[PDB]
């Protein structure tokens, strides 16, 4: 019992984060009817979460050396779990924001920890590659059951949707507290200088990134924060040549195959967010299924990915990165030629999307092995904290940078098939056609940043004896 | 003057080829007013001239063995140009049918002797990958020089046209007579059996995939006709392994990397056959250029091609064809991304027209050198008569098999964005205005063909020093 406990316990925090995201999105417009906050702060309940999650991520990956990964483990999850709480019983907006900030706080703390516990812990071979099977079989996991717990929960409170993080997070608590060992290395010393102006930089620029569409891109305290993060930004570079213990080990990015790889993930990231969020809107929005059933009809796309991790765990051993990403790049590209041309309002359920979700879940999740192993290969335990820090960065900021280039090449198609901008359920039989069209058209453009991923793989270069098969 | 004159000799077959098959098509209309050979008619003269060339090709490739190289490039061109003469005094559909069979009995000579001649000619080396370049550098000049003499010597008759092909095709015979050297080795056994069996099997073959869409797949007929292909398919291949001096050496294709460079050469043949019939389809009915102005339009197309093989010459004795084909295509991909955003009915020509064909063009010759130096490398000379034979076979045979997948696409989605199947000429400005984003949306799928393509070239693995540099 002890290495499924070990590996439930530490991909734990991707299944927290990942579902509480699906389900605050999903119960927003019940939050204006009954705090009434208005459009402006229907957007600061969820940047608020993100203004801390990203700024503090690079604070969070150094924390586990000077402190312990596992103590930095449980108290960040701890801080999740007892903001969950005080999420549900808000009263006004300040009382949500404050939650949600702090929500942030917790998540930044645990999640970087959470890939790097799964270097320490499991040694080089079949041990790590069933680890990392299963902490990437879990973010899929709490995307599905956020919207299945978010879709029927949701009727009778939005609160009581917030309270379904705590069972489960206790659960992980207690596990990661009896399944996991304490390690011991002498602690060694915080970049206090170089964590301050990496901490205030991101915040500033996340600020700035957020406030532009509000106040407008040249309001003229937007440029004043880009200002400071710009010359934060330069400070902090400058401090880092001669600071013991750096935040960020810019020496360990060399034209070697780090750069290659933690290039992919930027791109590979956004191609799997921006997926993931017009695939949602389309159901939705063209197909109607609401939170609810489309949450039950993705089920076998969580047993489709299953079957792709655990496959390519197998055979990382004998095949190198580069071939097991363009094998299963080549499954993803076939479900979304099947899913472009096979997809209009009113299609049966089995014949038309059962398909293309399961083909593609297979084709991604073969992908998602040979990329993760391949970012924690040949680094050490000392500098295993800032690498992990910065893989989920990279992940996770590549998202929004792509969606905005396929969310702008949607709304295009749209004026130019017949159509308007604005709210779905003020638009007759003729401008929701053209949102039909120009979604599928939309998704072969995500392809073409799938074939700019694919090229990228092609200097990876890592032979199976490094990243595995030891 | 030696070299130049050479070169230009040895291609010219695929200037006289290319040329003459776009102005036919562009004619085509005036016949009807003519002849008055109906609609059964109209494809008949298109179906004549393929139904021998596709059936004569195997036997072209060991006909200059057996009689000699240079002699065969003579006898094939002056058949060529003689058959232009007899197709221009036609005077009724009869006398037209039996100049299109002609026409095709001597390119089916001469074209595969073309490719041969270049690797026996040149040494292999510097002075073989500036003659490469030259050979592809024709057959597209030809292409648009077809559309301008056709649409422009076509407004006082359709019989001007097919006699422009005599002053340029009597040069080319002047110039091989006077700039190549007859080779001294003796002459080998023609395989008459296997001759007879490779002719009729694919003419049946083409006569029934052609009375198929006029008379009904199951007519009769049809299979009848393939009951024959069939017949001569199985005993050609049970006579061949007996055969001395095989007609197609089965032997010389393993597991080696020839069959992954003659797989690629079939789909990508097919690609860039598509891409020229949709666009050329695209530009005269939605934008309505005409044949004249259209043959104009891509004069930068020509250029932009020039600059991409000069520079492939140089590159290719110090980059792989691997490298060089998938950084090639890479430029195709951009510039079709680009013409399906910025261009629908009414844009201006130069920001929106002549940059995806320029760098489209550049992507298009620097891919198409590696491909065929690959294709001709480490065979000898007493098999490089079929293999040069093989090489063009497929390339032509891919050409109809990947555009009827993407005409079944194009047809497809001009249905569901409304819009009805028939002549441009009646429509009332909203099917119209469909056709243009079918279009638009089917070039995605060109691209989607071209990234198969890439996928099989991953799989070559020539070194650079064999296909050149020696
Ligand atoms: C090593 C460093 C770091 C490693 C750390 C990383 C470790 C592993 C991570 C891997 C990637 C992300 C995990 C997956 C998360 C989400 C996936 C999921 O399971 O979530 C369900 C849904 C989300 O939706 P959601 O966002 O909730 O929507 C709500 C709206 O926003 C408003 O309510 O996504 C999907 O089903 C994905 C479908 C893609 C399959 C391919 C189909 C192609 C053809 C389909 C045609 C249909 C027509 C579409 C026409 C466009
Ligand atoms: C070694 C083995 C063998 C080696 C032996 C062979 C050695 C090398 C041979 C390579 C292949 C063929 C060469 C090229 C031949 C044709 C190309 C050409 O020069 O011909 C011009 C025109 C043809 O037209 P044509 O067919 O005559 O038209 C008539 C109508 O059918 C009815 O009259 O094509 C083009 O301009 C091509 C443009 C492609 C550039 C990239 C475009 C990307 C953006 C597109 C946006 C536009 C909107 C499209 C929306 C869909
Ligand atoms: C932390 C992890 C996060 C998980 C996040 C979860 C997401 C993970 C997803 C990963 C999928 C990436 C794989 C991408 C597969 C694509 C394959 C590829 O990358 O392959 C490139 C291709 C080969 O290249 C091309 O584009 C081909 C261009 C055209 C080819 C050349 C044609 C030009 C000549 C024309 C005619 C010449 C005449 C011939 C006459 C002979
Ligand atoms: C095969 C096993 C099972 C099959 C089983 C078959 C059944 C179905 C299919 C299965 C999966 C397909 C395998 C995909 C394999 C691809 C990986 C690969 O085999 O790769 C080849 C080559 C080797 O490399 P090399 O190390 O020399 O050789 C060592 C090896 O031969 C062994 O040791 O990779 C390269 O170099 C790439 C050359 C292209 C040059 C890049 C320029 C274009 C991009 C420009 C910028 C990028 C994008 C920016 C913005 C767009």
């Amino acid at each position: 019992r002890s290495f499924i406990a070990a590996v439930i316990a530490i991909g734990g925090m991707q299944l927290l984060a990942t579902m509480d995201s699906t389900v605050a999105i999903v119960a927003l417009p019940k939050i204006q009817n009954e705090l009434s906050l208005s459009d402006a702060g229907r957007s600061w309940v969820i940047t608020a979460y993100v203004l801390t999650f990203g700024g503090l991520m690079l604070l969070g990956g150094r924390l586990g050396d000077t402190i312990g990964r596992k103590r930095t483990f449980i108290v960040g999850v701890a801080l999740f779990t007892i903001s969950s709480v005080l999420c549900a019983v808000a009263w006004d907006e300040a009382t949500l924001v404050i939650a949600r900030l702090s929500q942030g706080v917790g998540s930044a703390i645990a999640s970087p920890t959470g890939l790097a516990l799964v270097a320490t812990t499991f040694r080089k071979g079949p041990a790590r590659n069933a680890a990392t099977a299963v902490f990437a079989a879990m973010t899929a996991i709490g995307s599905v059951m956020g919207l299945v717990v978010g879709g029927a929960l949701t009727e009778v409170s939005w609160r009581w949707a917030f309270l379904v993080n705590v069972p489960i997070g206790l659960v992980m608590i207690y596990l990661a507290r009896t399944a996991l060992r304490e390690t011991n290395k002498e602690r060694m010393k915080l970049d206090a200088t170089g964590a301050i102006l990496a901490t205030l930089a991101c915040t500033a620029a996340v600020f700035a990134f957020s406030i532009g569409p509000e106040k407008g891109w040249m309001s003229g305290i937007t440029i004043g924060s880009g200002l400071v993060a710009l010359a934060a930004a330069v400070a902090f570079v400058i401090v880092e040549r001669t600071a013991e213990n750096p935040v960020v080990p810019f020496h360990l990015f060399r034209d070697r195959n780090r750069l290659v790889t933690f290039s992919a993930i930027l791109l590979a990231g956004g191609v799997m967010f921006s997926l993931t969020v017009c695939i949602g809107l389309y159901v939705q929005d063209i197909l109607g299924y609401s939170a609810l059933r489309a949450g039950v009809g993705f089920i076998p796309f969580v047993i489709a990915m299953g079957i792709g991790l655990g496959v390519s765990s197998q055979l990382v051993s004998r095949f190198s990165p580069r071939v097991l990403t363009i094998g299963g790049g080549y499954l993803l590209f076939g479900a979304m030629l099947y899913g472009s041309f096979f997809m209009h309002r009113g299609v049966p359920y089995f014949p038309n999307l059962v398909m293309p979700i399961v083909v593609g879940g297979i084709g991604i999740g073969m992908a998602v092995v040979p990329l993760t192993l391949s970012a924690i290969a040949g680094v050490g335990f000392d500098q295993i904290g800032p690498v992990s820090a910065i893989a989920l960065m990279l992940q996770s900021l590549g998202g929004p940078l792509v969606l905005a280039v396929i969310q702008a090449v949607i709304t295009s198609r749209t004026l130019y098939l017949g159509g308007t901008t604005g709210p779905v359920k003020f638009m007759n039989d003729v401008q929701l056609a053209a949102l039909d069209h120009a979604y599928t058209y939309g998704l072969l453009w995500v392809a073409g940043a799938a074939i700019i991923v694919g090229g990228m793989a092609l200097f990876i270069g890592y032979t199976p004896q490094q990243v595995a098969h030891a």
